[PDB]
């Protein structure tokens, strides 16, 4: 089956774990108390893209912070790491203007939620099927 067994155990706060699925990226983000808080700071009529763009969830999610990572504390944030302009791979590590991903292909910005905010791209990064199995691991698939 094509599901995968990723080992978080190791991963700190505001450290990113990327793990190629499917040919592609996935981003596992350790989020830091201020990515939290931020993502958490955003109302939804900030944003650009309100829909969660989040395959574990009803597909008509809103983008709010909690419908944007695996756990209720909000600290795993699991995402494609595929731009969705044009699939490029975003730079990560707090970067661009809203604290989260820049793509440099032709500049979008998502914040800490991996929220699309500026730039060309039309949408959130989406958030692949992802779960914990135990205290330890992802299942991504
Ligand atoms: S491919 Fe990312 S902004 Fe164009």
């Amino acid at each position: 089956l094509a599901s995968i067994f990723v080992d978080v155990s190791s991963v700190e706060p505001g450290v990113q774990l990327t793990v190629k699925f499917l040919g592609k990226p996935i981003f596992i983000r350790r989020r830091t108390e201020a990515d939290i808080e931020l993502g958490r700071s955003v109302q939804l009529g900030q944003l650009v893209d309100t829909n969660a763009r989040n395959a574990n969830i009803d597909a008509g999610a809103e983008a709010t912070d909690q419908n944007r990572t695996l756990d209720e504390a909000g600290e795993w944030l699991v995402m494609w790491g595929v731009c969705t302009h044009l699939g490029c791979v975003p730079i990560g590590g707090v970067s661009g203007d809203f604290g989260g991903w820049f793509c440099p292909c032709h500049g979008s910005h998502w914040d800490s939620a991996g929220r699309i905010r500026k730039g060309p791209a039309p949408e959130n990064l989406p958030i692949p099927l992802a779960k914990f199995i135990d205290e330890t691991t992802i299942q991504l698939g």
